[PDB]
């Protein structure tokens, strides 16, 4: 599966029926529509930067996994009764700077956006288990705004040149993503689904309302990386992201 015209999103349904489910994500959420639900606490995330593992390059994206044997790194808070272990970070992007997050706000396409994922440790013992269950995941969403080069990006980006080809990976350490996220924690959340094949409807999505920046260049480095195996002529990743999902009588609530 990919994003090219033959194997993207809208022939996803073909192996994945639950693309057409009543839970996919992303979403555009109108603000209009939200609502404010005072139960909701603070988000609070709590990484150690010693559970950075490595990084790797899957053909469609790349992404940052962490070690997730112990509570050392997690998630609490929001609409959270359990803890949740973070494993992994990656992006979406675009073609140009006009698109690229999965997520909009009132229609707004934004040019990248960062996904934040962690499983439910309290009920389950592993991401694979938890990675059908309803209330398996957690994925924090943060929309980035064209614009300043984003310094909190530097090693990822950095990073990139030892896995610029298909199913190249390198140890990536010593790094605490919540440097990633933007100083205020407002979010609206709602329940999804994974953006991804298998697509399964266990996230419960937490974006923020605060975006965070990238350069233009800083995009391109992203849109460099192959999703062809070392050897083979180049392939560009030009882009990654799935349309905008129906909400199908979901409602996305606010914490402000
Ligand atoms: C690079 C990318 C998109 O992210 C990886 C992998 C397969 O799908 C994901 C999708 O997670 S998401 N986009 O719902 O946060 O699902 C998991 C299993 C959480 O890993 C994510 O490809
Ligand atoms: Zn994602």
């Amino acid at each position: 599966w990919g994003y090219d015209d033959k194997n993207g999103p809208e022939q996803w349904s073909k192996l994945y029926p639950i693309a057409n489910g009543n839970n996919q994500s992303p979403v555009d959420i109108k603000t209009s529509e939200t609502k404010h639900d005072t139960s909701l606490k603070p988000i609070s995330v709590s990484y150690n930067p010693a559970t950075a593992k490595e990084i790797i390059n899957v053909g469609h994206s790349f992404h940052v996994n962490f070690e997730d044997n112990d509570n050392r790194s997690v998630l609490k808070g929001g609409p959270f009764s359990d803890s949740y272990r973070l494993f992994q970070f990656h992006f979406h992007w675009g073609s140009t700077n006009e698109h690229g997050s999965e997520h909009t706000v009132d229609g707004v396409k934004y040019s990248a956006e960062l996904h934040v994922a962690h499983w439910n440790s309290a009920k389950y013992s592993s991401l694979a288990e938890a990675a059908s269950k309803a209330d398996g995941l957690a994925v924090i969403g943060v929309l980035m705004k064209v614009g300043e080069a984003n310094p909190k990006l530097q090693k990822v980006l950095d990073a990139l040149q030892a896995i610029k080809t298909k199913g190249k990976r390198a140890p990536f350490t010593n790094f605490d993503p919540s440097t990633l996220l933007p100083s205020s924690l407002d979010f609206w959340t709602y329940p999804g689904s994974l953006t991804h094949p298998p697509l399964y409807e266990s996230v419960t999505w937490i974006i923020c309302k605060e975006s965070i920046s990238v350069s233009s260049e800083q995009l391109a480095q992203f849109r460099s990386l192959l999703s062809n195996v070392e050897g083979d002529n180049a392939v560009p990743m030009q882009h990654n992201n799935r349309p905008t999902q129906p909400l199908k009588g979901r409602t996305v609530r606010a914490s402000f």
